């Protein structure tokens, strides 16, 4: 078994330094992609030992390093939502954590939940949307359609599954209290992942980031982890023009295979997902200008120091523009030849 040798190297051989993953690990202008997903495991552990929560928790390292496993293998490969897209979110998260001072806003339990929520919130993704639940009555449609945000509700589950497996609970020393907390932490958070969510209280976000956040407002640490959570989700376009190149291929290979499903089920696709309609430079200006640039715009506003972030995004959408017009078959193909009409 493979899990089980892996286990007991991530167990027995220590957690590696962070610093010996990479020379600027805790860098915005990291890209965690770039770390072989081999080491991905004990990169979640050295980054869990380095905010200090294994300590501050006295999570087990043996419950520790099983769950890690567990999560890691609770991810399926569709072309992005897959460990490695759990994994640079978590890294985002660790970022945050390194670079914007989150002890000033949040409590130590909920930074802690939301880099779990982080490494649990696409679990078992299968490399459709909510709307494709439903339209083709999926089992997870079945359970949680009443509710919306089918999916989300679904990682949520999946990630309670794997701390009722034995073994793997790494909050079951937590009082009574703090394991209610944590596992209602996850629940908002991993929920917050819903884009739809997102939209709905964008307004409530405006409106905290105009007033000033209150850390005495328990609202406003609700809203600020749902930020959070988005920014972490959607931080794959925080980073050079070649890594949000490489994402969009990444996310319309996984869109246009949901599309082509659709159209054998007899139902007219989002233009987004259908790959004979989707023209990909307008859809990422639309995806950058109408949803991730206002995201770390916010965060700007409320973390100076994210300013990088947001230019970083704003830099990629014109990159967008820019390349545009290659889309444009000028001249003739490189085989000089016209069968492709
Ligand atoms: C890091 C990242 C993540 C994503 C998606 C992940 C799954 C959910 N997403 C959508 O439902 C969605 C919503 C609105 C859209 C509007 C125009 C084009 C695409 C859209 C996609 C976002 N995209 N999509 C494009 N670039 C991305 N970059
Ligand atoms: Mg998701
Ligand atoms: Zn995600």
């Amino acid at each position: 078994s493979a899990m089980d040798d892996e286990y007991t190297k991530l167990l027995h051989d220590g957690i590696q330094p962070v610093a010996a993953i990479d020379s600027n690990f805790a860098s915005f202008t990291y890209t965690p992609r770039s770390l072989p997903e081999d080491d991905t495991s004990m990169a979640i552990l050295s980054m869990l030992q380095d905010m200090n929560f294994i300590n501050n928790y006295k999570i087990d390292c043996p419950t520790l390093a099983r769950f890690c496993l567990m999560v890691k293998k609770g991810y399926r490969d569709p072309p992005y939502h897959n460990w490695m897209h759990a994994f640079s979110v978590s890294h985002f998260c660790y970022l945050l954590y390194k670079n914007l001072e989150l002890t000033n806003y949040l409590e130590d339990i909920e930074i802690f939940a939301l880099f779990i929520s982080c490494m649990c919130h696409d679990l078992d993704h299968r490399g459709t949307n909510n709307s494709f639940q439903v339209a083709s009555k999926s089992v997870l449609a079945a359970l949680y359609s009443s509710e919306g945000s089918v999916m989300e509700r679904h990682h949520f589950a999946q990630a309670i599954a794997i701390l009722n497996t034995h073994g793997c609970n790494i909050f079951d020393h937590f009082s009574r209290k703090d394991y209610q907390r944590m596992l209602d932490l996850m629940r908002d958070i991993i929920l917050a992942t819903d884009l739809a969510h997102h939209l709905r209280i964008f307004k409530d976000l405006q409106k905290m980031a105009e007033v000033g956040y209150d850390r005495n407002n328990k609202q406003h640490h609700r809203l600020l982890l749902c930020l959070l959570m988005t920014s972490c989700d959607l931080s794959d376009q925080t980073k050079g023009w070649k890594t949000t190149r490489k994402i969009a291929e990444l996310i319309y290979k996984e869109f246009f295979s949901q599309g082509d499903l659709e159209k054998a089920m007899g139902n007219r696709p989002m233009e987004m997902m259908d790959r004979e309609k989707a023209y990909i430079p307008e859809l990422q200006i639309s995806f950058m200008e109408h949803i991730a640039m206002p995201i770390y715009k916010l965060l700007q506003d409320l973390f100076p120091k994210a300013a990088e972030l947001y230019e970083r995004v704003a830099s990629n959408r014109e990159h967008w523009t820019k390349v545009s017009h290659k889309f444009t078959i000028r001249g003739l193909p490189s085989n000089n030849s016209l069968d492709f009409l």
